[PDB]
């Protein structure tokens, strides 16, 4: 690859060009086998805006295959290549962690949550450094070793060996509490490099006995309460999940375990309802409760939680139920008057607009 007058492995490149032995905005993805080997290593050199020129060997094109008709055999391609713009992939279609790969790793997998992993962490916040280290801890709860959410959500769709950078967005960094150990302000945009030095791969639900289940279950219910009582929501989410996933689908199990798993659940289920609550995502509440219902058709805290939640996303009607249910069991009343008090405000504002509109 001759070259005559920067993108990083999986950037998503955009560009002009004419191919002179056949061809004339394309994008891509570099670094992976997308294109030439030429271009990879081109493209690869290119400050944005500029223009070049590659004499490429078929060795770096379509070899001694050629692309017929177009391509010929041992075609030696020449291109003249425009590198318009290029950003970061975006691993979670929503621009909050921000991932350019500086060396590609190597392997059939990636950690998962409740893999142990062992890092190298450089993070950066408004151009200073605040954390230097190699660290081991577990995916889903970084927290314990100060580290934000969006290093272990990344973490798992890296590889053994892979070194990137990662832009976390207010999101996925530390949050409205910000890090004041690291003088670190309310949701402050990050910058992290990070380096997976080696993993182990937590045990898939389908891998572990009920036996395990059920020990793992009392471990991390207490350990999802912790989170809970600290105000770390998110990581209790993570922790109470794994009881919902170990056993929401168990059977064949002996009266005893049966029980066991059952009472795991409709907690389980009970407290992801008001953890979902502090996170002011609603509908998950609902649902939450529903399983919980769906269990015990007549549980207290899952009928009122059912409530709040529906209240607190205009479904007043379904919502007047689920306490007044609340009611023909066991503050209630004051949110039965709430509802309707709110039902009433909700349509003279739905009347209001619709005539201005």
């Amino acid at each position: 690859v001759l070259k005559i007058v920067t993108p990083m492995i999986g950037d998503k490149v955009y560009v002009h060009y004419k191919g002179k032995l056949f061809d004339s905005p394309f994008v891509f993805s570099l670094g992976k086998g997308q294109v030439i080997k030429a271009w990879d290593i081109g493209v690869a050199t290119m400050k944005r805006g500029e223009i070049c020129h590659l004499l490429c060997k078929p060795e770096y094109a379509y070899g001694s295959a050629g692309s017929l008709p177009k391509i010929p055999s041992n075609a030696t391609l020449f291109f003249e290549i425009e590198l318009l713009d290029f950003k970061g992939e975006d691993l979670f279609e929503d621009g909050g962690i921000i991932r350019r790969t500086k060396r590609k790793g190597e392997g059939y997998s990636n950690p998962n949550e409740g893999a142990t992993v062992e890092i190298h962490l450089e993070g950066r916040c408004g151009g200073r450094m605040f954390d230097c280290r190699d660290v081991a801890f577990t995916v889903g709860e970084g927290e314990d070793h100060d580290i934000p959410i969006g290093i272990d959500k990344a973490l798992e769709k890296m590889q053994r060996e892979e070194q990137c950078i990662l832009y976390l967005g207010p999101r996925y960094g530390f949050g409205e509490a910000g890090k004041p150990k690291f003088g670190i302000e309310p949701n402050a945009e990050l910058i992290y490099e990070v380096t997976l030095k080696s993993f182990e791969k937590a045990k898939e639900s389908w891998e572990m006995d009920t036996k395990e289940k059920l020990e793992q279950a009392a471990i991390v219910k207490e350990k999802g309460t912790v989170y809970f009582k600290g105000g770390k929501y998110m990581q209790a989410v993570i922790q109470y999940g794994k009881i919902v996933s170990w056993l929401e689908m168990e059977y064949g199990l002996s009266e005893k375990e049966s029980k066991a798993s059952e009472s795991f659940l409709l907690a389980a289920f009970l407290n992801l309802a008001m953890c979902y609550l502090k996170l002011r995502e609603y509908t998950k509440a609902v649902e939450c409760c529903d399983k919980a219902l769906g269990l015990d058709s007549a549980n207290e805290k899952g009928l009122y939680r059912r409530g709040e939640a529906q209240l607190l996303m205009n479904e007043f009607e379904s919502a007047k139920g689920d306490f007044e249910k609340v009611l023909e069991v066991n503050a209630a009343r004051l949110q039965i008057s709430m509802c309707q008090k709110k039902a009433k405000e909700h349509n003279e504002r739905d009347r209001r607009i619709y005539a201005n509109m």
